[PDB]
């Protein structure tokens, strides 16, 4: 079905390997290809990511990649330390047209095969599933 532009992979790798950015928002351009829409600078925080993934309005869907920071403590140790983990999310609000929602759903696997290494996936249809609390519970 839908292809993936090489720019999705290079932007992704600049985060994983070089820590150059904090997040990316992707979109399907003209029902043909997944492209980059927004690149968050490394110092960005999560609220901005959430405001960017919804910036297309209630008729739109998006994908998002975020290098999420949280606190973790390994068994038997005496301290808790900050960690970070990449996750890839699909965002399809209920107000979007079924056709658009289905296309973003069917094309999600094409994007995941392109971003080798991501270990955590989330499919949200409302903000309750994309909150810091929902994500932190997922990344554990």
């Amino acid at each position: 079905g839908v292809t993936v532009s090489d720019v999705c992979k290079t932007t992704y790798e600049e985060i994983k390997k070089d820590k150059k950015h904090r997040y990316v928002i992707f979109y399907i351009r003209d029902e043909k290809q997944i492209d980059v829409e927004v690149i968050g600078d490394r110092n960005a925080e999560y609220d901005s990511f959430l405001e960017d993934i919804q910036k297309g309005g209630p008729g739109e869907c998006r994908y998002g990649l975020f290098d999420f920071e949280y606190m973790h403590q390994c068994q038997g140790t005496s301290e808790s330390s900050k960690k970070q983990k990449l996750f890839l999310m699909s965002w399809c609000p209920d107000t979007a047209k079924v056709k658009k929602k289905m296309l973003y759903s069917s094309s999600f696997d094409a994007l995941k095969k392109s971003l080798v290494g991501v270990q955590k996936y989330i499919q949200a249809t409302d903000l309750s599933e994309a909150s810091r609390e929902a994500v932190e519970e997922k990344l554990r």
